[PDB]
């Protein structure tokens, strides 16, 4: 997958780049629809080059995005790009009651992209976010702990976390993930 993340207010939309020149604007026809914005300085155009994405705001270029890079833009919105390639790890966590995701040395999943913990209570995982790192549950920023159901999606820039089952956690990332958890698979 090649995905862009569109972050604004307390939302994050994820959009797949399958197309060739896409547009983020406030109509339902656009590829990515942010209705709460004006776009008085132009819709946002993202086009592929054939390696990088050209970012234009009035038909004029305001940046280029390389893989795993982002841009912030005044209309206040961030766009980030994963790059052309992404991989999928699945961990078995049936013998865990807690998963820490942060940049700490003792993190179960090590990343400079997210900081949050997952905790198991009576067969249910709860997500507890941290005040610093912005984290999204089905596209909406979390402001407190929330008990998860299967196929809830946790997103931050460049990563996704999905419980397939109570005992299996899939992580997708544009970088190799560093984990002390039990892999159930070779990464794909």
């Amino acid at each position: 997958m090649s995905q862009l993340w569109v972050l604004y207010e307390t939302y994050c939309q994820l959009f797949s780049l399958t197309e060739k020149v896409i547009v983020i604007g406030n109509q339902l026809e656009h590829h990515v629809t942010v209705s709460s914005f004006s776009f008085r300085n132009g819709y946002i155009q993202i086009e592929k080059k054939s390696s990088t994405l050209a970012v234009l705001q009035g038909g004029r270029q305001i940046g280029e995005l390389k893989p795993r890079c982002s841009i912030t833009i005044d209309v206040q919105m961030t766009i980030a790009w994963s790059g052309e390639e992404q991989r999928k790890y699945v961990y078995y966590v049936g013998q865990q009651s807690e998963v820490l995701v942060s940049n700490d040395p003792q993190a179960d999943i090590e990343t400079t992209n997210a900081r949050f913990s997952l905790r198991k209570h009576r067969g249910q995982w709860v997500v507890i976010p941290d005040d610093d790192a912005p984290l999204f549950l089905n596209g909406v920023q979390l402001s407190d702990a929330v008990s998860l159901r299967n196929g809830d999606v946790l997103l931050c820039p460049y990563m996704q976390f999905v419980f397939i089952e109570e005992d299996l956690l899939a992580v997708t990332s544009s970088e190799e993930v560093v984990s002390s958890l039990t892999e159930t698979m070779p990464p794909l």
